[PDB]
């Protein structure tokens, strides 16, 4: 499994991913408050995930750049952690939204994975 | 209207595009055997045609990343000319098929646009 410390909104976060065959494992931690919200996702749901966007990615490819991003070790793909406030202006309410931003040329695409409060 | 010279498979052609509206207007010509190929797109047809190669893009969009790949500003778009030999084994006998090439970091998309022989 990969393991790193990621910055969202000034507060550093423990992520956790775990690909396992066809299913992708993610949890984001808060330590301070040991919040934690944890999301499994199979092949079939990402590739529904990202054709609705209109920039299809297969699930292995979708799991490569969600590392990329995560080690930051790649220039086009890029992390943000919504809150639910976020998403009701954008269109329990504990849940977190871990967007993974696709930014090329000519087009910026944003992949929602939606994490529930553990 | 915009006019340059583009080399495909080693032959410089000649290329025109014209947008008008919400219509796209092409010509390649070889001007040794004064053979020219055109082909006329609404946005409709375009956002269809990008639609099914799973990246989707406007047809106005599209039309700007023509022109940066004719006029060679863009690192991610560029053009080749493609017979109908190269796409039966892809898959009058005179027609070419100009493919727009989107190389971004996890995605090389290709864009066909049918040409019929004039």
């Amino acid at each position: 499994g990969l393991q790193v410390d990621y910055v969202f909104r000034g507060v550093e976060h423990a992520v956790r991913v775990m690909v396992s065959g066809q299913v992708l494992e993610l949890e984001v931690e808060d330590r301070m408050t040991a919040d934690q919200w944890r999301g499994e996702f199979d092949a079939g749901f990402i590739e529904d995930l990202t054709h609705k966007t209109g920039n299809f990615k297969q699930f292995n490819i979708f799991c490569h750049m969600l590392e990329s991003a995560l080690t930051q070790s790649s220039e086009s793909v890029t992390l943000d952690l919504l809150t639910y406030t976020d998403l009701e202006s954008l269109r329990l309410n504990s849940k977190r939204y871990l967007i993974l931003i696709y930014s090329v040329e000519f087009d910026r695409i944003h992949y929602p994975l939606p994490l529930p409060y553990q």
